[PDB]
């Protein structure tokens, strides 16, 4: 039903809200969950983690049977797979991980993957674990996508300056 509530307008096909994207996800019934995937589908930590948690494991089950047909994905790839309870579909995506000297350059790549769909509940790519700045990550989403996007933000603190960069 993608009944988005509470979005901030930052540009006009992307939107962002404080909030945990489980509870968005459940709120909303997105045609669309995004994940911050690793190449191997193993969603041990961060979104990953919380979005299988929220399925009962149905994800990684899932998950595997696709590694088992693909073997990994690509950094800058991706995969639809269920959404199971949380969603139609989730969209896999794996941005790069800079700790492990993958190219920031990638990121536009796996931002790509988002124009393939229509209206997505999101993730920042490459944030957290991943180890790119945030705010850099909000720039290339912007500049690359352009279908409807509605990005979660778990932190308050790191809300705040997304917002403060973008508008002021
Ligand atoms: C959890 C869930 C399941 C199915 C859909 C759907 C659809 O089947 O069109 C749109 N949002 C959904 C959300």
């Amino acid at each position: 039903v993608n009944s988005f509530s509470g979005y901030l307008k930052l540009t006009d096909n992307v939107y962002i809200k404080n909030a945990d994207i489980v509870e968005e996800a459940k709120k909303v019934k997105p045609t669309v969950v995004v994940n911050a995937a690793n190449v191997y589908l193993k969603h041990g930590g961060g979104v990953a983690g919380a979005l299988n948690k929220a399925t009962n494991n149905a994800m990684q089950v899932e998950s595997d049977d696709y590694i088992a047909t693909n073997g990994p994905l690509k950094v800058g790839g991706s995969c639809v797979l269920s959404g199971h309870n949380l969603a139609k579909h989730c969209l896999h995506v794996v941005g790069p991980n800079v700790n492990k000297g993958e190219d920031i350059q990638l990121l536009k790549s796996a931002y790509e993957n988002f124009n393939q769909h229509e209206v997505l509940l999101a993730p920042l790519l490459s944030a957290g674990i991943f180890g790119a700045d945030p705010i850099h990550s909000l720039r290339v989403c912007v500049d690359t996508v352009r279908t409807n996007v509605y990005l979660a933000v778990f932190d308050k603190n790191l809300y705040d300056k997304l917002v403060s960069s973008f508008l002021e």
